[PDB]
């Protein structure tokens, strides 16, 4: 939405550390803890966050929580991003936390 003078891709890790940073008021996702780098995920607002992404993305596919969630765990082997034993909290790597912006890899399909 908005036509932009240059294209960009992001992915999403990037978004959810991004939200925060953003300067949108931290309703959907806040930090628990600014050290260790773990984020809790509001209970509420789940639903809300993916279908803000997924209507961001268009019309015609959904993007829901689970959808999102396992997405979200299969960051966990390479370990950019990782779970906590309360499941709407992750914690995030240095180079994560460190840098942000835009890159372009390939990956296979989910």
């Amino acid at each position: 939405h908005i036509h932009m003078g240059s294209k960009k891709k992001i992915r999403l890790y990037q978004f959810l550390l991004d939200l925060l940073r953003s300067g949108d008021m931290k309703d959907s996702i806040w930090w628990v803890d600014k050290d260790k780098g773990t984020f809790q995920f509001s209970s509420k607002h789940k639903e809300a966050l993916a279908h803000r992404w997924g209507i961001q993305k268009g019309n015609r596919k959904k993007m829901t929580y689970q959808k999102m969630a396992r997405a979200l765990r299969n960051y966990g082997k390479t370990g950019e991003v990782k779970k906590v034993k309360k499941k709407l909290t992750y914690q995030f790597s240095g180079e994560v936390l460190g840098r942000g912006g835009l890159a372009e890899r390939r990956l296979p399909p989910h």
